């Protein structure tokens, strides 16, 4: 798969496993923002901090609205094919 998809199916694994853990929205924040910081190049990070930026507030409400696969979220806003 595609960098992007590759990392919004671990976005939304992660936010959606942490918020079944009741995590706050801004740890759960903090947590991505920390997988962007320690990956290993430096188009990688700068791709992942994008996606979190751009996509996380609305995949946050999507698995708010109790959609929560990884791979269907990622696909329906583009990041995967």
């Amino acid at each position: 798969g595609s960098l992007p998809c590759d990392i919004c199916k671990d976005v939304v694994t992660a936010a959606g496993d942490m918020l079944k853990d009741n995590a706050t929205e801004e740890e759960i924040l903090v947590y991505l923002e920390k997988t962007c910081d320690w990956l290993p190049k430096p188009n990688m990070s700068a791709s992942c901090k994008e996606i979190v930026d751009s996509y996380l507030p609305v995949i946050l409400d999507i698995i708010k609205g109790e959609m929560s696969r990884p791979g269907e979220v990622c696909s329906a806003l583009n990041l995967c094919e």
